């Protein structure tokens, strides 16, 4: 049940006139759909085929921690989860609030402006303050913009300065840079949207 | 027919008084002794139990060598060899010139202390200018005076700096030592026979 049912509450009714409200919601799937082709394929062999040429126990192990703590592939993975929870908190404040105050007051519009219009400005604040956390450490984490093909790693046990190399670091660049790029156009969009509600107030 | 020998003509009859003409020519024996125990012995393992702590191919041969260009039971030999060659190249020098002179002018001493004790004393020149000519490079190719356990080593096809390990060497040491010592003492007594032959001209 992933994707088709946070669209029922996100693929909201009626809310603005911008043509950047589906716009940014047709990427986040697009980019869930490159992310689940890239994750289940060309991180596999992060771990596997990651060579240390040392014969010293600890090394390869360490080697792959100090140099990739929280891999590539569960970092996109974050970012969509978080960039998710303001779209789908907001959605979920919705369909409680009106479903709520409706039925209630109906046997015994302001605050659908006020309470809804209001939150959901402050979601898209969050969705920009998420996407570009990540696109932050994503950025400063990771030695540069991409990955090289091997790293001299020191981590503790190996021998002095060891070589190890990766798997396709390409193919994993790739990667980076549309999931990177996708992660720059889906923060304009949330910035816009940010900027029309702050240019009408 | 090794050792046995060199005695027949360098045992010689009766050259010189100072009680330091045996004495060198016993620890001459007493150091091939030596050598004959360490040579087949320890250092069969030199290259064999080597190890460098890298999968990298080329390394550990290119390892050993940077590190043992002549190793030491092979600098030892030498040493044996060319200062035991002034002993019988003199000895050789003797019983021929000896024979020759004598079974010359017989059918048809001056010169027995001329030729051959002034030839002699050059020997004995070189012998240690040979004792040390070695002693020199056996304390100068050889970082420092002994073997560490490990190395480190930077030998070319070896990513980076790897780890090696010597066999027994503080046996290696140990050996060295003696014969490092021997090859000292076998110096002065080299000098004395030198320093009697510069007292009395």
């Amino acid at each position: 049940d992933w994707g088709t049912l946070q669209t029922i509450l996100g693929g909201v009714n009626k809310h603005s006139t911008s043509i950047g409200k589906i716009w940014l919601t047709v990427l986040f799937i697009f980019r869930i759909m490159i992310l689940v082709v890239a994750a289940k394929e060309v991180w596999g062999d992060e771990q596997a085929d990651f060579v240390c040429n040392t014969l010293q126990p600890g090394c390869k192990n360490v080697c792959y921690d100090h140099y990739f703590p929280i891999s590539h592939i569960r970092l996109w993975a974050l970012q969509l989860i978080f960039v998710s929870t303001p779209a789908l908190l907001v959605a979920m404040h919705v369909a409680y609030r009106r479903h709520e105050k409706k039925r209630k007051f109906i046997k015994g519009k302001v605050r659908i402006e006020g309470s809804l219009w209001w939150t959901y400005t402050s979601s898209i604040f969050f969705r920009v303050i998420f996407e570009a956390a990540f696109m932050y450490v994503f950025y400063v984490m990771y030695d540069g913009f991409s990955m090289q093909r091997l790293v001299k790693c020191n981590a503790w046990p190996c021998p002095n300065t060891v070589d190890c190399f990766v798997s396709r670091p390409t193919e994993k660049t790739v990667f980076t840079v549309f999931m990177i790029a996708v992660s720059g156009i889906c923060i304009l969009l949330n910035v816009t949207e940010l900027c029309y509600l702050l240019i009408r107030y």
